[PDB]
């Protein structure tokens, strides 16, 4: 704003600016890394999604999902048929107080009830004997589905008295109560390597964009480390590795991890998943909030004014983002925003130091979103190729040409669009209840042939 200002704003599009080079060097780290578990041993995640066969496309039948974490568990039916999916759907808001339970015993206990209100209402029973899918989004630790017991807490959920088969659990309520089948237990971040390799042929990734960032590609269970039970798996061809990046450089020799990055962990559950503190969808708001705080000590801006906003993690990511997405420009949608919510009142040279950081911010956590779309995709060399990016960061102020253009970067395409682009990331699927249908398609499909299913008995 103020030449003054403006070398306060230059500042931070050092920190907060994100280059090739760096980028380059960060893709090159991930794979180590990638390949690093994969081994035996590896400080980056890396569990199948145990989706041994590929989708078929012209597969059929009744199945279930539901899709939870955020705040709202969903509910689908479908129906395959050539290569097209038909589901039915809704589900009821995390209850509030969601965080702090314990137990699938009240956390457990909704997801019925409420699969209750479901079924009653649409089929009125059902002749056959329906099947099921139900999804991880927390801590995956898969050997099977059915199976889909905890590896570490998170989601930035809380129904505690879980940490365990968090999962294999919700079933027995399933009994308990009863009526069907959980035949699997996954995660959504292949749901669109899976359901939209389904709807689309030449869909090479599984990457989402929120809370979590993360992404899922198939190796070639040759790829794998996990080769020392098999028999009846293709022995070398198709295998759904759950990346789950979001552990990925926190031995923290390679991300350019910047200063206000440093904090959001000390201060929170602390030195926990770096890729995504530093590449996500949902913890992004608050570094607004780290920045504006500091300039609001060597007194900066809001020349005076009420910190109240000083909540330690007070405000989140629809805030910075629509500092962004601000229509006029004189930046309005913001001097309301702040107001009314702290309500401060800084300058157009204040919205516009605000607006700018609302910015690095953004190219940077996506920018370094997509610097993994191409780290695997390079592991595994492809050179073409589609990407079912999900996530709600994906409906998040100018984005999706990062990822995009951001590739360019790393790669260097010289072309014309992301389309005439040589690898272009497109919207996927329906991946947390979808994959899940078609998920499970498959794996009782499987099953029957009595051909396999997990890491051998």
């Amino acid at each position: 704003a103020a030449s003054x200002d403006x070398s306060l704003v230059e500042v931070h599009x050092x920190v907060f600016i994100v280059p090739p080079x760096i980028l380059q060097a960060v893709v090159s780290i991930a794979t180590t890394r990638x390949d690093d578990x994969d081994s035996a041993a590896a400080s980056i995640p890396m569990v199948p999604g145990w989706v041994l066969k590929q989708v078929x496309g012209s597969q059929a039948g009744s199945f279930l999902a539901i899709v939870m974490g955020g705040g709202d568990l969903e509910v689908i039916l479908i129906x395959l048929a050539g290569y097209q999916e038909s589901s039915i759907x809704a589900s009821r808001s995390l209850a509030a107080s969601m965080x702090t339970t314990a137990i699938p015993s009240d956390l457990w206990g909704n997801x019925a009830x409420s699969n209750a209100a479901f079924s009653s209402x649409e089929f009125s029973s059902x002749a056959g004997s329906v099947p099921l899918g139900f999804t991880f989004x927390e801590a995956g630790a898969k050997e099977x589905v059915i199976k889909g017991q905890i590896t570490x807490q998170a989601x930035a959920f809380s129904l505690a008295x879980l940490x365990k088969l968090i999962s294999a659990m919700x079933n027995a309520x399933f009994p308990a109560g009863d009526x069907x089948x959980x035949v699997a237990d996954i995660x959504d971040s292949h749901g669109i390597l899976x359901x939209v390799n389904y709807t689309d042929a030449x869909i090479k990734m599984g990457i989402i964009f929120g809370s979590g960032v993360n992404a899922a590609y198939w190796c070639d269970s040759t790829x794998i480390a996990d080769a020392a039970d098999a028999g009846x798996x293709g022995g070398a061809g198709x295998m759904x590795v759950c990346c789950x990046q979001d552990s990925f450089r926190k031995a923290f020799p390679s991300l350019p991890q910047i200063x206000y990055x440093x904090t959001l962990n000390x201060x929170s559950p602390x030195a926990x998943k770096t890729f995504e503190k530093n590449s996500x969808a949902k913890n992004x708001g608050q570094s607004l909030r780290d920045v504006l705080m500091x300039y609001k000590x060597x007194g900066q801006x809001h020349x005076x004014x009420a910190x109240d906003f000083x909540a330690a993690n007070v405000e989140n990511s629809s805030y910075p983002a629509k500092i962004q997405k601000l229509p006029h420009f004189d930046l309005r949608x913001x001097x309301d925003l702040f107001x009314g919510d702290q309500g401060i009142a800084x300058k157009t040279x204040m919205k516009x130091v605000v607006r700018r950081x609302l910015f690095l911010i953004a190219a940077y956590a996506f920018r370094l979103v997509v610097c993994x779309i191409x780290a695997i995709c390079q592991k595994k060399g492809y050179s073409s190729g589609h990407i079912a990016a999900x996530g709600s960061x994906r409906d998040y102020s100018g984005f999706s040409x990062n990822s995009a253009t951001x590739n360019x970067n790393i790669y260097g395409w010289p072309q014309s669009a992301x389309x005439s682009k040589p690898i272009x990331i497109t919207p996927a699927i329906d991946g947390e209840g979808a994959a899940x249908x078609v998920i499970x398609s498959i794996a009782s499909s499987q099953x029957x042939x009595a051909x396999x299913s997990a890491x051998x008995a």
